[PDB]
């Protein structure tokens, strides 16, 4: 059996080589769950075929309870994997089965260096500078749905200088974290991928929650605990460390 | 079916109640992990026993391939999960099966405020301040196996200067780095517990590796991937954040 992999154009996690090279199939993409899914066809023995979710999205549920995304290929048998910075949900537990993380990341503060700004805390209380999410994704939302009363005033705070401070992208907040007093609330993950590019830009405080990218099967697969063994391997013997630092370190 | 929950006494996360009060079975202690249980326990709909493990050990494995501590009981089927303190680690899988991580954590740098220290590569390279781990716990053999050239660094210099930088349990450690010029690395977790605890403390950069803490429950146990759900359900209605902040939070 070769595997079907469902996996989604994003970086540095997945993308297609800078080459006109004779590349087909797997060769032709390059990125961090690619060398995480070389490592695991390896510890496993598997063959695997690499297909981009052919909607572009990573997986949500409509009213029918009808799934789209990564999420849907799984759920019919359409891909035996999803390999992507694709996060382990309650709701997403529910249809489709997960490795153990790969990844671990929460939400944090990106903002410039040199500020005695340190936490989430110390932008909660002030609003001489602007602080936001991208308008409707999973930062967004972790705000609107909390409650811990510090990031209770952080939404109302959002979501009243709505127009403002919720941009409607990572490039757009990115831009308006150099060129205007704002602080963007987004992963950590893209967060590290930034400041190693961005001399000008840092991290502010902790991980605000916490959760964790996994590999998705259908409910069922045996190869789902096989994968969080060979997670472990990786982990344990400094590879997931490297594969990290090859792709998120910078100038 | 009464679940037996075999755990071990580790502060804050299972220690007796400060009480003389007629309390018996499970009321008879207290801790997050206590918490953890009960939420699991109105999740999932289980009662259950608490017995602190016989051997007092997590749970580590002898050249006849024979376990002891958590691990063992778990084996053995005389406990049905492990709750408590206790990391997911590929050995371990080969023998027990655990629910998605509770609680992530690594190694990170306990030292003092107000130095220009700012990470692990910071005290590599030096040598004017001494910096270790406890002689023999998971933190010492993390580096020991690294073969990340700056923990390798570090690692010479800690077993050349074997008999000063090696402390030899994590009260020992904390005592050298506030009255000393030294630096102790150690489980973030533990190193959050100390400085909520002691304001001449603080953590240093960042997490050195990445690994969680569990529920053990015996190979192919129907309990462990409905646990996992219970996490997650937890996490994302900020229940995890409030027990965490319930139990490391100072004065
Ligand atoms: C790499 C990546 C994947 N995803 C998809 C997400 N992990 C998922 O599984 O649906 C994501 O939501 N963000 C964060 C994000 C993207 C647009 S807004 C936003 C946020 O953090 O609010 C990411 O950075
Ligand atoms: C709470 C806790 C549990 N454990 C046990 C460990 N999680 C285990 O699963 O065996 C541990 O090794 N440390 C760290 C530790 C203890 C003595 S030395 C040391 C270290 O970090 O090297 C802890 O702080
Ligand atoms: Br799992």
């Amino acid at each position: 059996r070769t595997l079907i992999v469902t996996t989604i154009l994003e970086e540095p996690y997945v993308m297609y080589r800078k080459s006109d090279k004779p590349l087909y199939g797997n060769d032709r993409f390059e990125g961090y769950c690619l060398d995480l899914l070389k490592e695991l066809s390896n510890i496993l023995g598997f063959l695997y075929d690499v297909k981009l979710v052919p909607d572009g999205k990573y997986g949500a549920q409509n009213d029918k309870g009808e799934w789209n995304g990564m999420v849907k290929e799984l759920i019919d048998h359409r891909a035996d994997l999803a390999v992507a910075p694709l996060t382990i949900t309650y709701v997403r537990e529910k249809v489709i089965d997960f490795s153990k993380p790969f990844m671990t990341l929460g939400i944090s503060i990106l903002y410039r260096k040199g500020t005695p700004i340190d936490s989430a805390d110390d932008l909660a209380k002030q609003t001489k500078i602007e602080y936001g999410a991208v308008r409707d994704g999973s930062t967004m939302t972790f705000f609107k749905k909390s409650k811990i009363s510090t990031y209770e005033k952080m939404w109302a705070f959002m979501s009243s200088r709505q127009q403002s401070a919720l941009v409607k992208n990572s490039d757009e907040g990115i831009q308006r974290v150099l060129t205007t007093d704002y602080a963007l609330l987004m992963e950590s993950t893209s967060i590290e991928y930034v400041t190693q590019r961005n001399c000008n830009l840092t991290q502010i405080g902790g991980l605000i929650d916490s959760k964790g990218y996994g590999v998705g099967t259908p409910i069922g697969s045996p190869y789902r605990d096989k994968i969080t063994i060979a997670i472990l391997q990786l982990q344990e013997e400094g590879k997931l460390h490297m594969m990290k630092e090859k792709w998120w370190r910078g100038n």
